[PDB]
RNA sequence: UUUUUUUUUUUUUUUUUUUUUUUUUUUUUUUUUUUUUUUUUUUUU
């Protein structure tokens, strides 16, 4: 309808509403610019003093993240682990067959010249080194995350983790909300190193040092939960991934969907450079976001609700897409999974069940499809003048009723006041 | 009907009530009078005297605005941002091709004299300077504006933002409400200020120092609510924006409309202008604001309740304007897009469905006509089911606050 | 006794402001107050 007119008067009118733009950014459209992920770990000055710095720093309640980083890229150089098969993402060559490499295979560079404190600091501390203060300040990581009084609930573990070897306590006092060491993340090196021990670790899953995935380990698929949600979604309906994506019954879901399986991009890849794209920067805006893919989102962690999800319950619920639509879609779906039985015999004695029996004796009519079949329930759903039929408004009852402790803006809550009145 | 009669004794009477003015002024419509926004940052003595008059004043408790501002454009003016492509905006030519311009390359004259405290306050404070300090100043805009308890649930985060660099901590210590730094908002100088820095990195996104929008935001569009709720409307029921509009079921919403979509304003622009027509005075009344759109700005946020906005709930309920059928309008439209869902398949392994295959039941789609001809059949009176619809809409919402249009339709509907 | 709205008037008549506003909306990115890994009956000589 590119053209409207005003009927009292036939005057044009020219409909246009405010540009919107955050264009995603994919990891691969990046390896073709740069060659490298640069890791401007600074100042060299001798590890002995660092873990001064720092050990003092944080029992202090202030310390450089600059300090914190150097330590760091100090007691990690253990080029530790030989490489299983090869290894290679995105064109860069990380490695290969039984090469040894170390963390820091993934490219330093230094830079700029101002510090703190002078040379050398408190001699006091010893090698209670590498074993564990890495972990500690990886560890923050994690908790430096959380904006709720969950993350005392992280820092618990977080160090009935730590006393493995020499049985420490706190550093600083202040809580958290932001401040403290809440803030490291904001330090684009910082987040480098925690993603390239992830990533590390990832791989030689097995070594003494891999326990410093603790807390590192939430940088990996950060900022990607559409993936994680369509996941979910197929572990959750037994559907395969391709069957579930025809299931997918309105355009902007679609758009997203497409948006997201864009191809040579190594989500299905082992371990690849992709699930870390936010915290080496490969990135601005992930493809694959919450919110990017807001209407995937909704209809299925929506779906995943009526199915019995328990993750699904306090997803949030996304601004500014078409609810009313997106849901209807999202219950049948569910009622077509919910109602419809895999059950099929799966081992036996000589006696099996065959299926067959003439496969017609009930309801013929506006009894629903047998099956898990887009085309057979859209259908069906066409007979029924594509308004939910009063059973499917029961099944969503009976899935949403019996929820208690609902967040406000979960899809938990926005479920419950839709169907159990 | 130019011409009333009284029946009891045939003499005229002429019905005329009291006029109103404020006619709105558009964007386009000014740079034709001026060709140059005016910035009269005054004074222009030292900046490491600027930074500590008011790292005083701010810790005392009152600082001269005319200072902050000259603080301000003394820290700014990093002539940073290369510029992508070609910029433009009303005909002004703000840059062009690889330049590389600055905050204010906006326009800047100076002028008074009179000023505050003498030439040079307490050397104290050092370059713990541009890094944070403007950020502040620039913050509190936003914290400004807020007439309620939420201003320190922004201050909060206006801080956690702060803490990057050095971990500072509140200066004031007087709460808000109007008196402490809240009137900041009035200075005609101070806006434009605002209005520039956000202008500027909605352009450079990606900029080290980009972080200044926090707090400078929220005076893009600002006073231009229709607009939004507008494009609200869109994404919440579907429909293009030409659709949508043909949705519109009553004069004084059309008028509204014409109104807003007025065209050469800039308003579907990437970087114009025109968001921040009223932060640097291009306009003092925006023909986009919700009160000089009351009518469609209720009939969309209706609407949108209806079809399940949270933000919607608590929209206001414009005064003057004609409710009982202003609802009605609303229902109908909530009602065909609630009813009828999109719904088609989408991706396929080979085998498609191909949708192929009464009286009172409804339409089948999401058009104008076929619904508008169906409400004729039912005597344009609602019917039972969308009557029930309404209900089961409203009832539920809890926590409504008065003069919401949550508040209006949860009493109209959920009896 | 004579009185009688616990009525008053003087003007009034939103415990409305119009200057601009109108999601007690938002840096951005983001969103199970998920998860180290192993487990996961606050089962047991």
């Amino acid at each position: 309808s590119v053209t409207v007119k005003r009927i009292i008067d036939n005057t044009v009118i020219v409909p246009k509403l405010p540009a919107n733009e955050d264009p995603v950014e994919y990891p691969a459209d990046y390896f073709r610019k740069s060659k490298e992920i640069p890791l401007y770990i600074n100042t060299t000055k001798s590890l002995s003093d660092l873990r001064g710095y720092v050990y003092q720093g944080l029992k202090s309640g202030n310390v450089s993240i600059i300090h914190v980083n150097s330590y760091l890229y100090g007691a990690l150089k253990d080029i530790r682990g030989k490489l299983d098969k090869d290894w290679s993402s995105f064109g860069i060559n990380i490695g290969k067959a039984g090469d040894t490499i170390g963390i820091f295979d993934l490219v330093s560079l230094k830079a700029l010249d101002g510090v703190l404190p002078d040379g050398v600091s408190d001699a006091s501390r010893t090698s209670a080194d590498d074993k564990w203060l890495p972990l500690y300040l990886l560890g923050l990581y994690r908790v430096g995350r959380t904006q709720m009084p969950e993350y005392r609930k992280k820092l618990m573990d977080g160090l009935t983790n730590q006393c493995k070897m020499i049985n420490e306590q706190f550093e600083p006092l202040v809580p958290e909300g932001r401040d403290i060491f809440d803030v490291w993340g904001n330090d684009s090196n910082y987040t480098k190193i925690v993603a390239a021990v992830d990533m590390f670790f990832h791989m030689f899953k097995k070594h003494e040092c891999a326990s410093f995935r603790y807390g590192t380990i939430v940088s990996r698929f950060k900022d990607c939960a559409a993936l994680a949600t369509f996941g979910h979604l197929c572990k959750i309906t037994g559907m395969s991934t391709e069957d579930v994506t025809t299931w997918i019954l309105n355009r902007e879901v679609a758009d997203e969907m497409v948006q997201m399986m864009l191809p040579g991009q190594e989500i299905d890849k082992a371990d690849s450079y992709m699930p870390y794209l936010i915290d080496f920067g490969l990135s601005s805006k992930s493809p694959y976001s919450s919110v990017k893919n807001p209407a995937f989102h909704f209809w299925g962690q929506l779906t995943a609700l009526l199915l019995r999800s328990t993750r699904a319950r306090n997803a949030r619920q996304p601004d500014d897409i078409e609810y009313t639509s997106l849901t209807t879609a999202g219950l049948l779906y569910a009622y077509a999974v919910g109602s419809s039985a895999d059950l099929a015999q799966q081992f036996c004695v000589g006696d099996n069940k065959y299926t067959p029996d003439d496969s017609t004796g009930g309801l013929t009519t506006n009894a629903p499809p047998q099956g898990r079949d887009v085309v057979e329930w859209l259908g069906w759903f066409e007979d029924q003048n594509r308004k939910p039929t009063p059973d499917m408004m029961q099944y969503a009852k009976r899935a949403v009723m019996s929820l208690q402790g609902l967040r406000e803006k979960t899809i938990g809550k926005y479920a419950k006041s839709e169907f159990d009145k």
